[PDB]
């Protein structure tokens, strides 16, 4: 497994708009968002709550599209 994903460094409520200290990356299975697309979603908001540790899928970010 060499691809990072972003995973969440805090609990992120939901509704919350990403900033950069709620975001790591970690070679996690299964893979979530790249790494290093951690840029691209500052600023956007998580649809549901995403505990500490979660792997940040397509399907949590709201207007997520890459």
């Amino acid at each position: 497994m060499a691809q990072a994903s972003v995973v969440a460094n805090q609990l992120i409520p939901i509704n919350t708009r990403l900033t950069l200290v709620m975001m790591r990356s970690e070679v996690v299975t299964p893979v979530g968002i790249p790494a290093e697309d951690i840029p691209a979603l500052v600023s956007m908001q998580v649809n549901r709550a995403v505990p500490l540790g979660t792997t940040l899928m397509p399907d949590m970010v709201k207007g997520y599209a890459a």
